[PDB]
């Protein structure tokens, strides 16, 4: 798509495409380029963008997010804001597009030695992810794919972290009707194999516990530099049995995995809590957050320093 192309969203706002970063910078045709706080995401009418679109339209509403933030006394919530969407024509083909808040670099790009982060940063990231999970879960959605590549630093505030890429997102409780539990080995082992939940491995529709579980595996990976199933990633059944063994052997499976300079006591207890959840059970988000911050230290800046590496 050429820079300068004007897109018309369903609301009737007009947007001018900037340079590619497909994701492009976007400007409103009303304001000046100096004030560029938007990106446009473009795909054909052929899947994951439409999956993201249903999520962002239903959940990433500025005013509700604002009121939630005020009520729950959050400094922020790591959900990128949605501005509009629609279709544009390129030749004969139609493309779907979505205008979102511009964000910064992903965490996989900025990770230290062996995809690790400092323990305080790992624990803060999980707390920030728990705030997002509570919000999306309350709005009937699970993410399914938490990982460093899908965590992004802000643009307007580069010190805030966001959960992005709702391509594998799932509406688990449409209009209050929680999905039933059904194993389906024809739909087995979707997600990022390293981090995907046991329910995903079994072909079971994703529910709230799966996101908490995935977040636990992520924190473990970020802190320790590897997961026990690191050598088995091309064998999803081996990965499934490894994660099952890890959860069955809690807390020691996780406690013992940690290096001497970064305890896994918090992540061990987090996963003990996660593993106690029934399929349709609401996570106790407040308890999980206190588990990650057992001394109630106020959240500082995210430390991505690679001093010494
Ligand atoms: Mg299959």
């Amino acid at each position: 798509f050429p820079e300068g192309k004007v897109l018309d969203d369903m609301e009737g706002n007009q947007w001018v495409l900037g340079k590619k970063i497909l994701i492009y910078l976007a400007f409103p045709t009303n304001k000046p380029e100096k004030d560029a706080r938007h990106v446009v995401k473009v795909e054909y009418q052929e899947g994951p963008l439409f999956s993201e679109l249903k999520f962002y339209q239903r959940v990433a509403k500025k005013d509700c997010i604002k009121k939630w933030i005020e009520r729950k006394q959050l400094d922020y919530l790591g959900i990128p804001l949605f501005y509009g969407s629609g279709l544009t024509e390129f030749k004969g083909r139609s493309y779907r597009f979505m205008v979102m808040e511009r964000l910064g670099i992903d965490l996989q790009k900025i990770s230290g030695q062996n995809g690790t982060f400092k323990k305080s940063t790992v624990l803060q990231l999980g707390i920030r992810m728990l705030d997002v999970l509570e919000y999306i879960h309350e709005n009937e959605y699970v993410h399914g794919d938490i990982k460093a590549a899908n965590l992004l630093l802000g643009y307007k505030n580069p010190d805030q972290v966001y959960l992005a890429d709702y391509g594998l997102s799932y509406r688990y409780c449409p209009n209050g009707n929680h999905k039933q539990y059904q194993e389906n080995p024809r739909k087995g082992h979707n997600g990022t194999i390293e981090f995907t939940s046991l329910d995903a491995h079994k072909g079971v529709a994703l529910s709230r516990r799966s996101d908490v579980e995935i977040l636990g595996y992520c924190m473990l990976r970020w802190l320790c530099g590897k997961l026990p199933w690191e050598q088995n990633l091309k064998d999803p059944v081996a990965v499934q049995t490894a994660k099952t063994n890890l959860l069955d052997e809690l807390p020691q499976s996780v406690l013992k995995w940690a290096p001497s300079g970064s305890s896994c006591c918090e992540i061990a207890q987090f996963l003990v809590c996660a593993h106690s959840l029934a399929y349709d059970e609401k996570p106790n988000y407040q308890a999980l957050k206190k588990i990650l911050n057992p001394h109630g230290i106020p959240l500082g800046p995210l430390d991505f320093s690679t001093k010494g590496q």
